[PDB]
């Protein structure tokens, strides 16, 4: 695109520059630190979904609403095919991690938890907390709505008096959402992830907040601005330097676009049927491993 | 420079491609979001003074150390003859906030408390919090005495569960620390601030974080690598437009050198006397009028 190219030169740079690091998931990979973030227009309904490589937009979109609905059970997105979240929610897993007397598929209070229960005591999975904590949501699409140029549009999920407490640390902890009106439109969101694997990482995140950009802009009836990506430790793996060389080669398609609804009126009324994206046409899937 | 000319650039562009807003303290800016991140290296003893135009750099040491003791008082910082947090912290502020019951001086949980003391239960400036909360800075410190490669070392003050108690929202949030090892040093470090006045702030936090870098990276026996400030609403007050474009004109000196200590080995122990800044050669001050 241009856009996927500017992202594809990131997948070399990585490779050409990349440094060698010992990582703690305990795996060899190549990475850069804070290189130049990512910009991707939001606009036209156009959607940032890679061509290069089929992306798991079906687990994006479900894995944002269960966010966005706070929670922090990976037997949910079991329910609905998505096992994203099975790993860091294996009996075995959380014992690796001191976390043993937490119950299986209870990933602590993570994303969603922290998005809408910030300060709240987490105390089980299971558990309503309902007006618990600070609705760092709720108070952005307020905002938004009642004085959009307050410069402290933040939503984090950056916790560190409950890091202890998590599965696995936000590994993209927070974004600022910004809206510039014409000389009102334009809703803009730069987040800033700490640990960014290129391979599966950067680009399911890149869908998961252009989504999330397109829905509270929708919600407030503005119109998504852009969208840039802003990371930290940015790296890749080698067992995959190959497995993206090969992706280097291959010219990035235009992407598609992002419909809304059918007069969906909540942000908390989402579901995986009112996102509808139109011309998808990615290249041929490719098996991507990982490391835990 | 080219580093604080890459500066002035982003001074120009903001007033070319800036857009009139609102500003909430009150006198009218403009502001372009998400604008290129500005990185300076600390590479051969080099520090990011700007040079276009007198710096407050003692303003700027006093208010780290007093950060770093994670002291919430103004009135300390008058004691030193530092005048920087007097209006946010006047009791004609602190009642338009409505901290109506919060004694003159008294900021709240800021930067410093929520760098040594963030889950701690904030409540009076002169209260003793000592292991209370997490120490996220002696935290950090120990990770890259040990495991350096750590993807993870988060510096934040952004607690979404006490931005009402606080005399200001944390404006430069937080900050992610990374070392590359040669073939041990390099302690890089990239910031977000959510907003950037080019105007008197964004200097101020270069060399803020300048120093905070070159501090940490000397208790870990490293050395420092570049710093990078990534930026959200950047900013300009148009009372100061005209004000720039003479500043616009200036020819950047180059950056001055720090060299810290006599081996001083704790981050908590340091002192003004400890900060020897050699060749500082900025062209004369500018008095510029803040907006609480
Ligand atoms: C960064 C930061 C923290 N801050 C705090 C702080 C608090 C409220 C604000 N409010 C507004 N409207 N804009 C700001 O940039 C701002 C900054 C100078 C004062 C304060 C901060 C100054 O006066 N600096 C001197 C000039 C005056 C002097 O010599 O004393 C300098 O030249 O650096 C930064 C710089
Ligand atoms: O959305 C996500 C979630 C996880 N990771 C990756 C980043 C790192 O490779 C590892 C997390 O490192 P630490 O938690 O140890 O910091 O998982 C991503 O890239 N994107
Ligand atoms: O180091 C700093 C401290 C904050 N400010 C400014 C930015 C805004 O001018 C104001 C904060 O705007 P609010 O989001 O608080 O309204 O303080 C800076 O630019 N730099």
């Amino acid at each position: 695109n241009a856009e996927e190219q500017q992202y594809l030169n990131l997948v070399q740079y990585i490779i050409n520059h990349g440094e060698d690091r010992p990582d703690r998931t305990g795996t060899g990979t190549l990475s850069v630190f804070a290189p130049s973030p990512l910009k991707f227009s939001l606009r036209n309904k156009t959607f940032p979904l890679l061509t290069t490589k089929r992306v798991f937009i079906r687990g994006v979109i479900e894995e944002l609403l269960w966010f966005i609905r706070g929670e922090t059970d990976s037997l949910k997105l079991r329910e609905k095919n998505i096992h994203i979240w099975d790993a860091n929610g294996s009996r075995e897993y959380l014992d690796s991690i001191g976390l043993t007397k937490r119950q299986e598929g209870d990933l602590g209070p993570i994303y969603g938890f922290q998005w809408r229960h910030f300060g709240a005591e987490y105390i089980d999975c299971k558990t309503n907390y309902i007006g618990q904590g600070v609705d760092q949501l709720a108070n952005i699409i307020q905002k938004i709505r009642t004085s959009p140029y307050d410069r402290r549009l933040i939503l984090s999920a950056w916790n560190p008096a409950d890091l202890e407490k998590m599965a696995l640390p936000p590994c993209h902890m927070f974004c600022q959402f910004y809206v510039h009106i014409p000389s009102r439109p334009e809703l803009s969101c730069q987040l800033y992830q700490r640990s960014c694997d290129m391979g599966l990482g950067v680009p399911f995140n890149i869908a998961s907040y252009a989504l999330l950009t397109c829905m509270i802009a929708h919600v407030c009836d503005l119109d998504p601005g852009d969208f840039i990506h802003v990371m930290g430790d940015c790296h890749i793996y080698k067992d995959h330097i190959e497995a993206l060389q090969q992706q280097l080669t291959r010219s990035p398609r235009p992407f598609p676009t992002l419909s809304l609804n059918r007069s969906i009126t909540d942000i908390e009324d989402f579901t995986l049927d009112d996102f509808n994206i139109q011309n998808y046409h990615p290249y041929e899937t490719i098996k991507m491993k990982m490391s835990i």
